[PDB]
């Protein structure tokens, strides 16, 4: 992981956001787009109402919040995390509504649209901003991901992770441990909403050029099982030609709803 942590030193938030959350990938008007698909996944899952609790931790958040727009309405205590201060500064820049904050409103609007509870998007961002108490550092490679004195309520009633594990591990085995490490932050019976890349080996972020470990849905399933989870749901989005730009070589996106037994 020496090489890994060494590559993310050049990782630029603004470029990453521009590469994955601005058009075309950041267009939500097209129903078949990858953004609507992800929001539908989270919305639908929480819509079952069978994923609930007090505290929630977002593993490997980076500069994005979209992954919590639906969840933020089922957990009062939300803990966001990331390995780079640079990302925690960008996140903060959005949370404290500072200047130069990324514009996630398209994603907020689409979440309100999908949930169908007549909620305006300003009110949703408001609620999300309120339930996010802290933004802490994390290293999914450490046996104890958050360290020791962490202000984060452990265990957590639920964990949310999108595009992290596979993007920070050099091999399957490394990805397999990384999963276990965060699985220690969840109480049994708890839930895991995991989103990740499929068969991707690299992606860019400004000056950074990161190496990803190419995982398949079958391997993701097998690792969840081989980690103490029951697969409640496992979905695959096959990346469409028009969303295959020069920013990476991702072939698809997966969503898994896993419960720690
Ligand atoms: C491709 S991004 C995912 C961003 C966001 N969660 C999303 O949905 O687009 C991977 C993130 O993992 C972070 N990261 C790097 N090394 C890490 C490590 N050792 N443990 C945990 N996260 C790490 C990076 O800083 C980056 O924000
Ligand atoms: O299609 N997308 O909306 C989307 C969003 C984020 C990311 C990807 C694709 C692929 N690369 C990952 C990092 O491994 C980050
Ligand atoms: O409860 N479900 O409706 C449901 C639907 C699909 C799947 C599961 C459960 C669990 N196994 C995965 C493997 O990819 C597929």
């Amino acid at each position: 992981q020496a090489a890994v942590a060494s590559a993310y030193q050049r990782f630029e938030p603004r470029a990453y956001l521009r590469n994955n959350y601005a058009p075309p990938r950041g267009d939500l008007c097209n129903p078949n787009g990858v953004g609507p698909w992800k929001l539908r996944c989270l919305a639908q899952t929480f819509a079952t109402g069978e994923v609930s609790g007090r505290t929630l931790i977002d593993i490997g958040s980076g500069p994005t919040v979209y992954q919590l727009l639906s969840a933020c309405s089922h957990f009062e205590d939300i803990t966001m995390t990331d390995f780079l201060e640079v990302n925690r500064q960008e996140l903060g820049r959005w949370l404290q509504e500072e200047p130069g904050a990324f514009n996630w409103s398209m994603y907020s609007q689409h979440a309100c649209l999908i949930e169908g509870k007549g909620e305006c998007w300003q009110d949703k961002e408001r609620q999300l901003r309120a339930r996010v108490k802290r933004v802490l550092p994390i290293d999914v490679h450490q046996p104890q991901p958050l360290g020791a004195g962490s202000p984060a309520p452990l265990p957590a009633d639920a964990l949310v992770s999108a595009f992290c594990l596979e993007a920070v591990s050099p091999d399957l085995a490394s990805f397999q441990r990384a999963l276990d490490h965060i699985t220690t932050l969840l109480r049994p019976g708890g839930h895991l909403l995991l989103i990740g890349a499929l068969e991707e080996s690299w992606y860019l972020a400004g000056e950074a050029r990161l190496t990803v470990v190419p995982v398949s849905e079958e391997e993701v399933r097998e690792a969840l099982v081989r980690s103490g989870y029951k697969v409640r749901d496992l979905r695959t989005y096959i990346m469409p030609a028009h969303l295959q730009t020069g920013v990476d070589d991702v072939k698809g996106v997966f969503f898994a709803w896993a419960q720690k037994v």
